[PDB]
């Protein structure tokens, strides 16, 4: 599929830096035509066929045709897709109240009640996908935005698609692989993935909102990894002696090895607390 091949710049004017990946780069942006501002992601193109550096076209086509489906209040949606000879460039929803996540690390340690009314935003984004078959595969605090912060009222939205794929057969295989701190021991191991892996990463996600600490974090990310896969985490009384019970069994029904176990979308929306790589 082809995107735009007008200069960009004839339409928008770009300001500040947004964010960064590793082969990517999020700008402020405003249309000339209409004054309204958005998030352009300029993806550096792969410069060949075995090129190790920038992304493959196969790679940002799928992101951009599960963005292109997408419309949800918690997930961000798609305005317009240019490219050129080095980039494709995302022109997207603008979320101006930053990461959830940096808001974590400016903020003191989270009510339950806090914690819940983002966690339970999450749980409706990925609810929507998931009744999509859309797995995220990237969900981490650096994926949460605020829309925002401020309004408190503190709205989120999930972001970078990036790892996004359909699931129409159950599963993936295909060395899927996120941040090590936030994957699930499927993704450890190599295994087939699928809307499973979301839910652990919600698990792991929900433990840091409680807690302010990483569930399975050692001091290099293949340490990181073996606790994951051996699924070596604990409640430290020091963290979670004012937390209640509830919030524990649900974390405990997400941070499970054999994903048949694991809660589902579904099931962490019934679940008591909830109901109203180198
Ligand atoms: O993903 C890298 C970092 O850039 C930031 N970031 C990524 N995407 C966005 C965005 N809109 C998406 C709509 C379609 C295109 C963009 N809006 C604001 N910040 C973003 C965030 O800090 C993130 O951690």
């Amino acid at each position: 599929t082809v995107f735009r091949q007008e200069n960009v710049d004839d339409y928008y004017d770009t300001g500040e830096e947004l964010g960064s990946g590793q082969f990517a780069v999020v700008k402020k942006c405003r249309e000339k035509s209409t004054g309204l501002q958005y998030a352009a992601k300029f993806i550096k193109k792969r410069r060949t066929k075995s090129s190790r550096r920038g992304v493959s076209r196969e790679d940002i086509e799928r992101e951009v045709s599960i963005l292109k489906e997408i419309q949800h209040p918690n997930v961000i949606t798609l305005h317009e897709v240019y490219e050129n000879k080095t980039d494709v460039i995302l022109i997207g929803e603008l979320v101006a109240g930053g990461e959830l996540f940096d808001f974590l690390a400016e903020k003191e340690s989270l009510t339950e009640e806090e914690a819940t009314e983002f966690l339970k935003q999450i749980l409706n984004g990925v609810y929507y996908l998931h009744s999509l078959q859309i797995a995220h595969f990237d969900l981490k605090p650096e994926n949460i935005m605020l829309l925002d912060r401020n309004v408190p009222k503190p709205r989120i939205k999930i972001i970078d698609f990036g790892l996004a794929h359909k699931i129409d057969f159950g599963n993936e295989f295909k060395n899927i692989f996120g941040t090590p701190e936030f994957v699930a021991p499927e993704i450890v191991n190599y295994e087939p993935l699928g809307l499973e892996a979301d839910m652990w990463s919600i698990g792991v996600i929900t433990y840091i909102l409680l807690s302010g600490a990483s569930p399975f974090l050692g001091d290099t990310k293949q340490e990181t990894l073996a606790n994951v896969s051996a699924v070596n985490y604990e409640f430290e009384d020091e963290y979670f002696s004012n937390t209640s019970a509830l919030a524990k069994d649900f974390i405990r029904r997400l941070l499970v090895k054999d994903p048949k176990k694991r809660m589902t979308i579904q099931d962490s929306l019934q679940h008591p607390w909830i109901k109203p790589q180198f």
